């Protein structure tokens, strides 16, 4: 099955994914010179003060925090996007080395992560419905680079020795999502798809110019993480990222001037 090596890795996807070599797939970079900036695009509108955190996911790829999406709690509105886009979960990106991890990237530049708070659209009802649709998801990415230590990762960085290997959870309640935010809310936007199988060309992508820091420990602790599972030969969990796509017949969006 997948993977990011190489006899499954993302050259291979499109065997068992043809959309793989799609219209609108992900990641892309994002050519800041000739992303236009929209008037029209409203502000971001991230509602996260009910969000509530279940679990802690390793499922092999990378790991996801997962919420409570059963009714309206952790909201994205506004922005590119019609309606409301219930938090689903997030999890991360990245590299073996500082120099790559991230899926987007920005006048060729590669970030040494992206984190990716995944969305999905409540008039489908369901995230199963949802992906059955263009306008499905809304994907919030955001790059990490190294330097300074993010205080709202620390969590997180300290469940992961709980988590080492594929399949195995963890208890992760009260985890609040606004502490992995920048500053600023200004943002690209395209229309694209999901970056790993089954790569569904759902997706509104949402990517923050503005990166967070994280510290150098705190990416060296993902990057313990491993991709197999517990008694298997160990694979660390490192570049688990898409390199970008053809963009296509597609317009990147300034939010900003
Ligand atoms: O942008 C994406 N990151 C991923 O891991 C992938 C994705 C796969 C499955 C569910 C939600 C998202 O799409
Ligand atoms: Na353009
Ligand atoms: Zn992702």
């Amino acid at each position: 099955h997948w993977g990011y090596g190489k006899h499954n890795g993302p050259e291979h996807w499109h065997k068992d994914f043809p959309i793989a070599k799609g219209e609108r797939q992900s990641p892309v970079d994002i050519d800041t010179h000739t992303a236009k900036y929209d008037p029209s695009l409203k502000p971001l509108s991230v509602s996260y003060d009910q969000a509530t955190s279940l679990r802690i996911l390793n499922n092999g790829h990378a790991f996801n925090v997962e919420f409570d999406d059963s009714q309206d709690k952790a909201v994205l509105k506004g922005g590119p996007l019609d309606g409301t886009y219930r938090l689903i979960q997030f999890h991360f990106h990245w590299g073996s080395l500082d120099g790559q991890g991230s899926e987007h990237t920005v006048d060729k530049k590669k970030y040494a992560a992206e984190l990716h708070l995944v969305h999905w659209n409540t008039k489908y009802g369901d995230f199963g419905k949802a992906v059955q649709q263009p306008d499905g998801l809304a994907v919030l990415g955001i790059f990490l680079k190294v330097g300074s230590a993010k205080p709202g990762l620390q969590k997180v960085v300290d469940v992961l020795d709980s988590i080492k290997t594929k399949g195995k959870s963890a208890d992760f309640t009260n985890f609040d999502p606004r502490g992995l935010l920048p500053e600023s809310l200004d943002y690209w936007t395209y229309p694209g798809s999901l970056t790993t199988p089954p790569l569904l060309e759902c997706v509104t992508w949402i990517v923050l110019k503005e990166p967070i820091s994280v510290s150098s420990e705190q990416v060296l602790k993902f990057r313990k993480l491993n991709f197999n599972g517990e008694g298997e030969p160990e694979e660390l969990m490192v570049d688990n990222w898409r390199p970008a796509q053809p963009l296509k017949n597609r317009q990147i969006k300034a939010s900003f001037k």
